[PDB]
């Protein structure tokens, strides 16, 4: 968000809607990565 403050969303040379889309693709990858053997805590993904 500091870098966004440097960008044209605040100052110059870039619009952060594409970075919003990037983190949406990250959220989509989290919904794609989807308590198996020797593991629980999948809800750590829920917290993140």
């Amino acid at each position: 968000v500091g870098r966004a403050f440097e960008d044209l969303a605040g100052g110059s040379e870039t619009a952060m809607k594409e970075c919003q889309k990037l983190i949406e693709v990250r959220l989509e990858n989290l919904i794609k990565k989807v308590g198996d053997l020797h593991i629980l805590e999948r809800w750590k993904i829920i917290n993140i």
